[PDB]
Parts: C-alpha cells; structure tokens; sequence
C-alpha cells in the first residue's frame, strides 16, 4: 500500500469513522484528475487507494471529507474539507502515509515517507 | 478587520514571515475567482486584506503558500501549499502553524 | 511582556475565555515555586504575568486548567490540565490550541 | 495493551525513533510514583508498558523525552518534555493510546480511547 490515509476525532477521541477521502492527481494540462477513493474503516485507516503500478509521479491531492463527517454527528463544521498536495515519488518510490487530527473548527494533518 | 490570516513556524519557534498568501472565492460556475492577497508581515500577520462590503457569503479559499516559505529558509518541505476552505454565514481569523511535513489550522471566529 | 499565554477553543473556534493559567520556576531543590498566574481575557490572552527584572533564566512550566475549562463549556475533556515545560535562555508567548481529547502548544519567541 | 504510546516527527516526516517515555502513576500521598518506562521503536511506537492487570484506575502521566529526542539529531529543542497527564479507567477498563507529532518549538497530542 504505498498511499495510506488515517483519521482522527479530537472531540470524542476515537478514530474517524466512514469518511470519505478522494485523491486527484494532475494531468499534464495542469487540471486535477481523479485518481481513487475510499473511505475509512472502523480503525479511522484507509487502506487499498492505489497500487505500486498505478502510483506513479506526479502531484497529489487528497481531500478529506470532513465537513459530511462532522454533520453526520449532528455537528456544524467550519472546513469545507481539508486537502493534502504533495508531490510524490520525484526521487522514485515512498509509501506515504497521510494523518489528519480533526476538530468542527480545527484540522492538523501530517505526513509519514518511508523508502520501501 | 473582517479576515485576517496568521502563520506560525514551529521549527523556528516564531511567526512565519514574508509568506504569500492568496485568498480567493467561489463562483457560481465553481471556478475561484481572486478575492485578496498579500505577504505576511514581521508578526505573521496579514491584515488588510478586505473590507466588511467586500465580504459577503461565500466559500473561500486560502491559499498559504508554504513550499516557498520552507525553500527561502533552506529547509525541505513536504507540501505544494496549505489551501485553507470554508463557508462564511453571516470576524475570522484563520491560523496556520507550519512544519515541514505537517501543518495544522484553525479558525477564531469572534 | 516577557512572557504571555493564549489559549483558543478548536471546538468552538474561538478564544478559550477564563481559562486559569498558573506558571511556576523550578527551584534548586528540583519543586515548582509559584511564579505568576491569571485568567485568560476574552481574547483568550493572558499578559501581565511577568517583568523583565523578575523572569531570571530557569525552567518554567504553565500549567493550563483545561479540564474546568471543558467543563464549564458542559464538555467531556480528557487531561488533567496542560503542562508546558521549557526553559527560558537570555519575548516568550506559549500558545495552547484545545480540544476535548487533544492540545497543541507551540512556542513563539522573539 | 492497554496503553500504546506513538511519536512522529513532523521536520522529517516519519516515525519518531529512540524516544523515551516514562509513567508515573498518582499515589495516595499525591506524589507521582513510577509506573512503567520504555522507548519508541522504529516504527514510532511503544508497545508493552503495561498489562490488564496492573494499569488499575488512577491518574497517569505519561512523559515523552522529547528533549532528547532533538538534542540527539543535534537539534536545540524548545520543551523540556511532553506530558499528558489523564484519568484512567474511571467507567471500567479502557485502551488508550497516547499519540504526539513533535517539531522543535511545538508539539501536539492525542488520545484514542476505545472499549475493549
Ligand atoms: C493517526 C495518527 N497517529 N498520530 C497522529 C497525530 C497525533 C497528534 N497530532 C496529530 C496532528 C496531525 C495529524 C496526526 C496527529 N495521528
Ligand atoms: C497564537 C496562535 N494563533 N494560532 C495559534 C495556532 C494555530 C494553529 N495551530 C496551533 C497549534 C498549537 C498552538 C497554536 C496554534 N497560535
Ligand atoms: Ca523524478
Ligand atoms: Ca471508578
């Protein structure tokens, strides 16, 4: 899995449970493509976006969808999403892990390369 | 004095200087339309960047320019920018601390 | 102004308004001597704490008493409070952001 | 387990290596009394401080050598130490995890409590 994505809940400190996250990918026109999508598992993790093979360079979004999981608990957000870009694999391939810690008006987000 | 942006380093352990910050606003087609910019000054602060008629419902997006902030300090960074989205309904303040491979954000809205 | 505390509330998005804020020194027998203490102000800042005859170098730590913040909000919290401990080496501001299982503090010297 | 501690560093982008960690645990008299100690591995994490049977209710604090941590990459660190300081146990057993992403002038941590 070189693209995994965890989620974290601030408010009741539990993991963040069914959010959905899409991850684009710029083409060379310079517009965001699709790329893959998924939403996080009972743990908060999001496993299975991509492939080695698929995962080439390039520069990518991940969004998260945090303002559907904050309504769903009955909450009013302030964030429309929140979205990591990166440039990925330039000096040829990392597994990367992107980590967000949410709050209705609050996100932090980290990044973990490692060189498989 | 309706927004306001603020950038931290938590490397430096001091505000963020002389970063680009570029706000825009949604139209009704869904493209960004340019709504304010500026540099942040000697206290991380940037101010001036609209005015209460300016400003009106909308989406917004704050465009933190991060990845040339790291370069002209000689540090590595992780991120292309920290792009910053939220509705305004009818003060906002938007913080920004930076690391290298992480940022976190939050609003103050008083 | 050597040393202010500001604190702001992740949930609400807003300053943390009446949070009690107690600063100790480390003494030479390794206990923590009262130093400063107060209520952060409705822009969650707390100044006045210190002059510069009295803030000596040494090990500090501010402890920050989130849990009856939380719960005069009618918030769960987690913590016990929030304790920052630097040291201080010859203007110190311990920013604090809060939510009910997490904090972030960073340093902002200048 | 029920109590995990995991660090990573946000300068480098990866899991926080060789730190170490240290529980005290409230006494009657109020003091803080030693309650287990290790370090991180190489996947940031800390794994096997305690068991079922011994991490009872009380109040825990749990303190990461974040000063170390940095002096060690030769870097000049602002905290003496990171501390989380918590009630356990109070509803029944509890699984925590303590997490902490670290900078040199900041750093920011977590709890994830789940029923077992
Ligand atoms: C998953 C996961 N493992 N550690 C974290 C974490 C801890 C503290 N602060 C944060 C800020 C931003 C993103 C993750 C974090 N998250
Ligand atoms: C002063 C002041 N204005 N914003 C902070 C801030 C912003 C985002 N994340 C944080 C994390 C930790 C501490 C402060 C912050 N500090
Ligand atoms: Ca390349
Ligand atoms: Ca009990």
């Amino acid at each position: 899995c070189p693209l995994m994505v965890k989620v974290l809940d601030a408010v009741r400190g539990s993991p963040a449970i069914n959010v959905a996250v899409h991850v684009f990918r710029k083409a060379a026109d310079d517009t965001w493509e699709p790329f893959a999508s998924g939403k996080t598992s009972e743990s908060g993790e999001l496993h299975g976006l991509t492939t080695e093979e698929e995962f080439v360079e390039g520069i990518y979004k991940v969004e998260i969808d945090t303002k559907s999981y904050w309504k769903a608990l009955g909450i009013s957000p302030f964030h429309e999403h929140a979205e990591v870009v990166f440039t990925a694999n330039d000096s040829g391939p990392r597994r990367y892990t992107i980590a967000a810690l949410l709050s209705p008006y609050s996100y932090s987000t980290t990044a973990v390369v490692t060189n498989p």
